[PDB]
């Protein structure tokens, strides 16, 4: 049956990523390897300068109606960064997917200055969490400063000349004491987070009646099947014990002291017990507000495009 | 402090009227008192028209993204409705808002067919109602088949040829036995009621994941003090109770038997015990959801209009 979202065929897709001349330049192809070693060109060329180049009509077509509007109505012609979320699990490739859509969408001249902040910043530092009985509940909506996050948003969707935003660190597991990252005014912030499509009925213990959503122009969920996801998070869970080997002050130092083998199980336990149960109960059932749905498959590669209609 | 909206007064909204040429046709003013004999031409004039020409700006950008879209797209897509949703309080004027707009909107070339929904209608039957205890309850959450609702603007958004709601009746007091109405994809469709900002958040009992407002591409906000509301709501009462005089299939016939003064109380009870209970802990908490708010003083005169920058 028909549905709110169109899904791409190869015919419309091709179209896409033939309208435009937009191969990278060497170096540009050097810092997007940078974002990600794994990241594969082919799905840089395929899929990501597409997906930024769609992204692109929404915008300009934004900065178009900005500037009939100003004209009629008498406004002093205020700058508003247009806001793009992504969603999905954790492992998904959010990160990734924030952080190349920020570099490939800066090539744009209509839209330079492009900004990212992570909700992760937005969790109660660990202390708090602490008091609060919810150390495995990261990442769940207790474990946020849900309202800060609003503001926030709501700050830029205000015209602030700046806002702030507190920041977190994945190698410490914990948001850095004095870390915080100042933006000012950019023309798109990229808002990437599992939370981002979540509202007043996920927080039920503390609600709040204006949204993510209410101050985001474009959102992406990132979606995956779980037996991927779940080897995603154990490699990525892999990778920074390995870093612990050699770097004393990563939080995974305690399991670079175990076998691979319980490491495995641990980062398999904390899947199973933890992430599941939040991408099951809080993060999954949010997809279906995105603008649109990217859905991945082995080793990463995008198979579906869904978008609304 | 610097908020989310672009606030104008009055003055600063009826002297928009200029800024783009507009003046009533002999036809639209028939149409326009036979809509409403109590509404003002000059209040149409200063604030409605440039409301729908605020709006035509809104629907031209969509339209002309839209075109461009279709370039990759191809034209073979199903033609999706613009969706504009007006919330507010019972007596607020919601109907007669949208009412004027869908007679204004028609105005232009690029979308002359408006269509006009209520959410009335997807109120469950007064059988339902008193089955479950809710018949001081009808307007509450609990009173809805919200799921029929979200789907009816779904299917919409999701293109299908047609689409069918429920009609509700003030007349009889219920939702009319086989009065459905079927539209078929208009250029703009006009939601009104007073749940259109509301979410899964207030559905607890039943709860939605996807909302009314994800499929809605404008929303208003009509917002006005208690104390005219109430006044509103009991003159419109005395309307409804005068039409029965001669009309003894009104429900309002049970109040046209009594006396004026006691129908007045009649009329005030309900409105305390059931529309203003129901303002505030369902209705007035969404306002901050709008696109636009637009704020009412006495005999309906607006005095401030808020829009989304
Ligand atoms: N497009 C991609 N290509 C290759 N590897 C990826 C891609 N996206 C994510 N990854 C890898 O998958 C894991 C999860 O990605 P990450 O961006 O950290 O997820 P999230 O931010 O959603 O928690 C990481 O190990 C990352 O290197
Ligand atoms: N702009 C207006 N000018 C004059 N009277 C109005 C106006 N809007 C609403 N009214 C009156 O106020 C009452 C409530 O309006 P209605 O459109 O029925 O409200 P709602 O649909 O919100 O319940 C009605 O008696 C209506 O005639
Ligand atoms: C050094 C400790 C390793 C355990 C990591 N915990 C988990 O993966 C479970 C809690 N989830 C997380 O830590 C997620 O990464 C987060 C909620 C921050 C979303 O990006
Ligand atoms: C006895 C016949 C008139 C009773 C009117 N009821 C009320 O005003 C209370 C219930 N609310 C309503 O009937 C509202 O009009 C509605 C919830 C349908 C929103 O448009």
């Amino acid at each position: 049956l028909m549905t709110p979202y169109l899904q791409f065929n190869r015919h419309q897709w091709a179209a896409l990523r033939d309208s435009v001349p937009m191969t990278l330049t060497e170096d540009e192809i050097t810092r997007l390897k940078g974002i990600n070693e794994d990241l594969s060109l082919e799905e840089v060329a395929e899929i990501y300068l597409p997906l930024s180049r769609l992204l692109n009509f929404y915008i300009s077509s934004n900065l178009r109606r900005q500037a009939v509007l100003e004209q009629f109505l008498g406004t002093n012609g205020q700058r508003i960064p247009y806001i793009i979320s992504i969603a999905g699990s954790v492992a998904v490739g959010k990160s990734t997917t924030a952080r190349v859509l920020q570099a490939l969408l800066s090539r744009w001249p209509e839209h330079r200055h492009v900004e990212l902040i992570t909700t992760d910043g937005f969790l109660h530092p660990n202390s708090v969490l602490k008091e609060r009985g919810l150390m495995k509940k990261k990442g769940f909506p207790q474990s946020y400063d849900m309202h800060r996050l609003v503001k926030f948003v709501s700050d830029l969707k205000s015209g602030v000349p700046q806002a702030t935003a507190p920041v977190y660190s994945h190698l410490i597991y914990d948001v850095i004491p004095d870390g915080d990252k100042t933006v000012a005014q950019p023309d798109i912030l990229i808002l990437e987070g599992l939370n981002v499509l979540q509202s007043g009925m996920d927080y039920p213990h503390d609600p709040h009646h204006v949204f993510v959503s209410d101050f985001v122009d474009f959102s992406i969920y990132v979606d995956a099947p779980e037996e991927l996801l779940k080897s995603w998070y154990i490699n990525r869970f892999l990778k920074f014990r390995e870093g612990a080997f050699t770097d004393p002050d990563s939080y995974f130092h305690n399991y670079a002291k175990l076998s691979k083998e319980e490491a495995v199980d641990i980062a398999t336990s904390l899947w199973n017990e933890i992430n599941l149960m939040n991408l099951k109960e809080n993060i999954l059932p949010t997809r279906e507000r995105a603008s649109l749905i990217m859905t991945k498959s082995a080793n990463h590669s995008v198979n579906q495009v869904r978008l609304r209609k």
